């Protein structure tokens, strides 16, 4: 067969191969520069864990010589190695919803770690609605550590503190956010109430260091991962036997709400992962958890925002074109819902940029939204006026990709970056759904690099897309062999 099937072929038996016997594909996250020295500053203040505070200091050192993050990053790692042109330069035009919530978080880390001045704004500048758990207790941690660097710890109410308590429990951190708990214990230990509870997570906290010494920003994404694999190996004309034990080790982790969270123990559902899951059982087991699929599907549409979008988290918070065009294709399966994924479909319409393209959220390459808004605007029948309006707005995005191709054949995060094999296979999912692949044409070409870029162990080495907090990227490796077999199986 052809050397695009090779392909896809070998990557399938590495990705099989991958898979444990317990269903779950392992997705470890990397350390990074933000979370390792945030660990270091905890660590050195309380000054506690020499050697894992030497191993942090031996990361950050080798990692800004040989492999610079962004410039907010940086300056992190200066200030506490140990700057508002890095905030300037680490959210060049953020464009999203959150830039105000994040420019002053990120200020105040800065500022937590005496770099800047702490942010001349009202203490309810600091107050975040109920949304995502670890976004809570991390806006309350910034607002203690503000009230106690500019000298007004009188300011902090016990609303504020009861906010961290999650962040003194013993184990692994709250929620698998590991940034969440750092921030929390670096304001908690400036409470004498909460002292006490302190040293016993220090310990836990340095023996999460990495074998490079760095601290990770998440534990890992197991059942984003699992659940994308999952969804890849079912589109294979043959999927192998175990996406049975795949689908089952996914319906067993899920919430109470129906909804999933991005990996073990992560009582946070979400819009993303949810739908990830939906797609594969209605695949690879619609009967076998015929029940599974009810619950994720009511839980999608409880999130559901008034405007015909879907938020990431929580209903009332901003509707989302990827995670709306996610929805849409998740719940078109049923067709007791199509008064909702038509509305779902034509919000993702009313979104779309005059130059074909829709939103950077949570992967920082504008590929990501293209191929989940392909999917829906295709995937979804339509007949009529709208089957003509969806397919105008497939063609303007798909044409938006063949617009900014490289060269070499792929897609970088953004049009004037090198490309990657992640960009590349979300555009190559994409343009699966256009006209059939000609010699020399872009889909065409978008499988050739893929081909070209295989490993010889026939896996995939990539630049990370995953943003998290936004735009910040943090690297599961696991992810790259993941969506590039979607990619081939959607295109062969
Ligand atoms: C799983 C995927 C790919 C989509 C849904 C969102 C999730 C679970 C992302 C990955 C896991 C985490 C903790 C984040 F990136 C979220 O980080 P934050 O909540 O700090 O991000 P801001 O809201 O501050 O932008
Ligand atoms: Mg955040
Ligand atoms: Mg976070």
């Amino acid at each position: 067969a052809t050397a695009v099937v090779r392909c896809r072929t070998r990557l399938a038996r590495r990705v099989v191969a991958a898979v444990g016997p317990d269903g779950l594909l392992p997705a470890p996250c990397e350390s990074r520069v933000l979370e390792s020295a945030l660990a270091l500053a905890l660590l050195t203040e309380e000054r506690a864990e020499a050697d894992a505070t030497a191993r942090l200091t031996a990361y950050l050192r080798t990692t800004l010589r040989t492999a610079p993050p962004d410039p907010f990053q940086c300056a992190v790692a200066r200030a506490v190695l140990g700057a508002g042109t890095a905030l300037d330069a680490g959210l060049d035009g953020f464009d999203h919803f959150t830039a105000g919530r994040k420019r002053l978080m990120f200020r105040t880390v800065l500022a937590a770690l005496g770099a800047t001045g702490f942010p001349a704004v009202p203490w309810e500048a600091y107050d975040t609605r109920p949304q995502q758990s670890w976004l809570h207790m991390e806006m309350k941690a910034l607002k203690v550590l503000a009230a106690h660097g500019t000298g007004h710890p009188d300011v902090v109410r016990d609303e504020d503190w009861r906010a961290l308590l999650p962040a003194l429990e013993p184990g692994p951190a709250w929620e698998c956010n590991n940034l969440a708990q750092l921030l929390a214990l670096l304001a908690l230990r400036h409470s004498p109430r909460h002292r006490p509870a302190l040293g016993d997570v220090l310990k836990h906290v340095a023996g999460r260091l990495r074998p490079d010494g760095g601290m990770p920003f998440i534990d890992g994404m197991t059942v984003f991962t699992t659940a994308a694999a999952g969804l890849a190996l079912s589109l294979l004309p043959a999927p192998p036997a175990c996406v049975t034990p795949m689908a089952d080790a996914l319906a067993l982790r899920r919430n109470p709400d129906g909804g999933y969270g991005f990996h073990s123990g992560v009582a946070q559902s979400d819009v993303e992962d949810t739908c990830y899951v939906l797609e594969f059982l209605r695949r690879a087991a619609p009967d076998r958890h015929r029940t599974a699929v009810a619950e994720a599907e009511g839980y999608l549409l409880a999130l559901r925002n008034p405007d015909g979008g879907f938020p990431t988290f929580a209903r009332g918070t901003s509707s989302e074109i990827a995670m709306t065009a996610a929805a849409a294709s998740a719940l078109a399966h049923d067709p007791d819902r199509r008064e909702e994924v038509d509305e779902a479909v034509r919000y993702v319409v009313r979104h779309q940029r005059p130059d074909g393209t829709f939103e950077r959220s949570w992967s920082r390459n504008a590929t990501n939204a293209v191929f989940r808004a392909v999917l829906a605007l295709t995937g979804v029948a339509a007949h009529g006026e709208e089957r003509r309006s969806r397919a105008r707005a497939a063609e303007r995005a798909l044409a938006h990709l063949a617009a900014t191709q490289n060269g070499d054949g792929g897609w970088g995060h953004a049009e004037a970056e090198p490309s990657d094999p992640i960009s590349t296979a979300y555009a190559v999912i994409a343009l699966a759904r256009g006209p059939r692949a000609r010699p020399g044409g872009p889909l065409d070409r978008a499988l050739a690099y893929l081909v070209e870029r295989q490993h010889p162990d026939g896996g995939y080495r990539s630049r990370p897309d995953q943003a998290g907090p936004r735009p910040l990227l943090y690297d599961v490796p696991a992810l790259a062999d993941v969506f590039v077999l979607l990619a081939l199986a959607h295109a062969t």
